[PDB]
């Protein structure tokens, strides 16, 4: 990464490590800063409660002019999260600056196991059940949680 | 109601000793049933820097049933309505007997990052965030500078 940019993702770091959001556990890579692994645990009152969620942040590309692109690394039933375990918050895209941290996009990522965006899903099964099958969808998430979490 | 007070308690005491991000709950000697609480406005959400108070109202059927739950500080807000009534339907979606105060809390903070505009309960603020987000931001930092 460029000399200015490596800067800032350290400052980033280094407080999200001293002070990560609850339930969230941040592993930085000293020898790749544009490489962020975060678990986050299954929040409760969820189909995934007891799950350990292992999720990576890239701060590549464009970051901090565009939001960092997010990668769920543990399988997850989710609305959106896509095959690739790509994850696709619209919140965040609409609302993104370059001021907006890390911290906000992961408490935003955690928030979303909470409340699932059904609309413009990208496992359109997930959103599909979400909304016409709410007990069928946790049903799925719960078990994938099971195997996975 | 000694199953209400021994839970009261041992709640609060879970939610002092590992409060929430941004949470603090108040417990109440006088009315245990009526919890006063703050959490404080997300960062990168229009209710940033605002410190919002409110109040769980717990059921002598707690836990089986969710605690209702208002807004003391104005807010503007779908799932919210005009008695500062928190939306029914955000607490009973997964709700579970096993579940206690800490997840209310941590729903509801979850909710001002993700509001729900479908069947608001504020019909105004539900419409503008779909269509104009701009507009409901806006209005949602506004009245966050007045009452937060």
């Amino acid at each position: 990464l460029p000399p200015h940019i490596i800067r800032l993702v350290y400052k980033e770091v280094t407080t999200l490590t001293a002070d990560p959001p609850d339930g969230i556990k941040v592993f930085p890579n000293e020898e790749d800063l544009t490489d962020l692994q975060v678990t986050i645990e299954g929040p409760e009152g969820t189909p995934y409660a007891g799950g350990l969620f292992r999720m990576k942040l890239l701060l590549g590309k464009d970051f901090p002019a565009s939001p960092p692109k997010g990668y769920f690394l543990t399988k997850i039933f989710h609305p959106n999260v896509g095959a690739n375990g790509e994850i696709c918050v619209n919140v965040l895209k609409r609302d993104w600056t370059a001021e907006l941290g890390i911290r906000h996009v992961l408490e935003t990522i955690k928030c979303l196991l909470i409340h699932p965006n059904p609309e413009s899903a990208l496992n359109e099964e997930a959103g599909r059940l979400l909304l016409e099958n709410y007990e069928e969808y946790a049903a799925r998430a719960r078990l994938l949680t099971e195997i996975h979490g």
